[PDB]
């Protein structure tokens, strides 16, 4: 009968699933809900605290699933840019399943949404330093060059400035110019 307990969780597990879907709600207001619901009592080999364990994992799952599905949503958003604003792209995808649902608070989406255009800034730097070490115009030499006069960093720029990862940070133009910067300190 040891499988009778697997069997309970695996139970409670479905329970759940079917009946939260949302990463907003409270173990204390779901227990009370669910508590109404026949199922409820197919987990009774489970204690309290391991039933609110599972409930802290589902919800867990949830927030991670949620946070995926919102991401692509604001990936597929092509007007999205390094400095749109919340308030500007909830106009946009208002509509869209994964942003209703990712949650009935506006801080949170917002607050995801931050997030979001810092992981977004964060992988465009990087690619940025990536298409400065390719750039063999870009040597020991440029920061004596840098220092003489206004020029160097224009001829670099003048190099750079067709390359996609390059003109992905158009947006944050003093940004850039310092990783252009701290690429010809090293
Ligand atoms: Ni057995």
């Amino acid at each position: 009968s040891h499988m009778k307990r697997e069997e309970a969780i695996q139970n409670f597990k479905a329970l759940l699933s079917d009946m939260v879907r949302s990463s907003d709600v409270s173990w204390s207001d779901t227990r009370r809900t669910l508590r109404k619901d026949h199922r409820w009592e197919s987990g009774s080999l489970l204690e309290r605290e391991e039933k609110e364990k599972l409930f802290n994992e589902h919800i867990e799952a949830l927030t991670k699933k949620k946070r995926e599905h919102f991401r692509q949503l604001l990936d597929e958003t092509s007007a999205i840019t390094l400095t749109s604003t919340w308030k500007e792209v909830k106009k946009i995808i208002k509509e869209d399943p994964r942003c209703i649902k990712f949650s009935s608070s506006d801080r949170k989406k917002q607050r995801e949404f931050e997030e979001y255009i810092r992981d977004k800034y964060i992988t465009a730097k990087a690619d940025f330093r990536t298409l400065l070490k390719e750039t063999k115009f870009i040597t020991y030499r440029s920061k004596k060059l840098i220092q003489e006069s206004d020029q160097h960093l224009k001829d670099v720029e003048k190099i750079l400035q067709n390359d996609k990862r390059y003109l992905v940070l158009d947006c944050v133009p003093e940004e850039r110019r310092k990783l252009i910067v701290a690429y010809v300190d090293d």
